[PDB]
DNA sequence: ATTATGACGCT
DNA sequence: AGCGTCATG
């Protein structure tokens, strides 16, 4: 009862962009722009890989892990920007430049936690406790939320996708209690608001269109942030949770994609989320583990709390290239170049973080592939990293590997190798 | 023959 | 430390 809590305690949001790749190639190439595109990696096999799709391009059925041979069949209009080679290799720095673009407009809100190359988790609570002060008491109009969408509304007693927003929208506002600073739906509302404007500067200041979704925590957040894509954005209240999650498959929430998520189904005879929380926090703990037990507990109600970490900058910066089935590294000397292809592409990704971010990153790790084995890295060894040296990072990493090599002779390499990966980790102010 | 990443948990 | 799992531009 009044002690139960609800998890209304903070507000956060997570702001992904749209299709990102595409829009950093549609920007740089206006011809892209308003097209079915994709951004493929390579060429020669099957036309390349795709990595991302315009909304346009999706409606074809086109999607990414499609080689562009076959997204052709769907789609021939289909058009193609590639991926950057440098070394012999993909090369991801437009994108990276491009993401610290954006992070950095963001940061100007709030503190951000940088989730993958184009989302950030942000905490509002605090901007909202201000722009509370601010408001005086003073109702929310619907035009500060022009591309809001309140998940649930409009319910109880027009045909297009607009009008149904806009009356979602005056629900959610007709009800809300202005003048309690405290109320947790208010505090999102002005979450949403604060989010319009980030995502406005976001647009005026790059061109890039984003999605969104405020609530409470990170994952309802992220939930929330999926619902209305592209360009919108979705407020999740603690109050949309259980009609939300009555038809809401496990997998569909962040952790629960993969094994885990499969095993709460297959133990539990389940499929929505909302079925768990017919379970005692004990018996969740009895199969899943007191950690993910726990936190299943307490998410299946809404309630999660893992904090906005305050980190805009990745921790490691890693180089990596596949080698598959024929083109697998079968002598020392092919194994010994492409070491060194990828240590100068991260020597130069190094050098470039130590003078932009007062780093020095101190371990190497050295990850390799072998033929054969179904798991994607097949032995990982750490090193020392002293210097930002691309000679002495490959020679090292050759080092720590080269007792990998069956071979009875000093030239070949067997069995031989379908993936390297280098992995600068362990950074230290300087 | 997706590929190139990156974060975090387990022991 | 080294391995697994999860995510997916
Ligand atoms: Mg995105
Ligand atoms: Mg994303
Ligand atoms: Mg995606």
């Amino acid at each position: 009862g009044p002690h139960m809590a609800t998890g209304q305690d903070r507000v956060v949001a997570l702001v992904d962009m749209d299709c990102f790749f595409v829009q950093v190639e549609q920007r740089q190439n206006p011809h892209l722009r308003n097209k079915p595109c994709a951004v493929v990696q390579y060429k020669s096999w099957k036309g390349g890989g795709i990595i991302a799709v315009s909304y346009e391009a999706r409606a074809f059925g086109v999607t990414r892990s499609m080689w562009a041979d076959d997204a052709k069949k769907l789609c021939p209009d289909l058009l193609l920007a590639q991926v950057r080679e440098s070394r012999g290799k993909a090369n991801l720095t437009k994108y990276r430049e491009a993401s610290v673009e954006v992070m950095e407009i963001m940061s100007r809100f709030a503190v951000i936690e940088r989730a993958s190359i184009d989302e950030a988790y942000v905490d509002l609570t605090s901007a909202v406790q201000e722009r509370l002060q601010k408001l005086q008491g003073q109702p929310i109009s619907a035009d500060l939320l022009p591309s809001t969408y309140i998940e649930g509304l409009p319910q109880g007693p027009t045909v297009q996708k607009e009008g149904m927003r806009k009356q979602g929208l005056f629900q959610w506002l007709d009800s809300l209690q202005i003048d309690n600073l405290t109320s947790p739906d208010l505090q999102l509302t002005v979450g949403a608001v604060i989010v319009e404007e980030m995502r406005a500067a976001i647009e005026r200041e790059t061109g890039f269109q984003c999605s969104a979704g405020i609530s409470h925590n990170k994952v309802l957040a992220k939930l929330a942030c999926g619902l209305n894509k592209p360009n919108r954005q979705t407020l999740v209240s603690h109050g949309s949770v259980p009609q939300l999650f009555s038809q809401m498959p496990i997998r569909k929430i962040r952790s629960l994609g993969g094994k885990l998520g499969a095993s709460v189904i297959e133990i539990l005879g389940i499929e929505y989320m909302g079925e768990l929380t017919q379970f005692t926090e004990s018996q969740l703990q009895s199969h899943f583990g007191e950690k993910n037990g726990s936190w299943l507990y307490a998410m299946c109600r809404g309630i999660e709390h893992d904090p906005v970490k305050p980190r805009q900058l990745p921790k490691t910066i890693g180089c990596s290239k596949n080698f598959p089935g024929k083109t697998a590294l079968a002598t020392r000397e092919q194994v010994q170049w492409w070491l060194l292809q990828l240590a100068q592409e991260l020597e130069e990704r190094l050098t470039k973080d130590r003078n932009d971010n007062d780093r020095v990153a101190t371990q190497l790790v050295v990850s390799i592939r072998v033929q054969g084995d179904k798991r994607l890295s097949s032995l990982r060894r750490c090193c020392a990293l002293t210097r930002y040296d691309a000679h002495k990072m490959s020679h090292d990493a050759f080092t720590v590997i080269k007792n990998c090599n069956t071979s009875g002779i000093q030239t070949e390499w067997s069995p031989p190798l379908t993936m390297l990966f280098l992995c600068a980790t362990k950074f230290s102010a300087s």
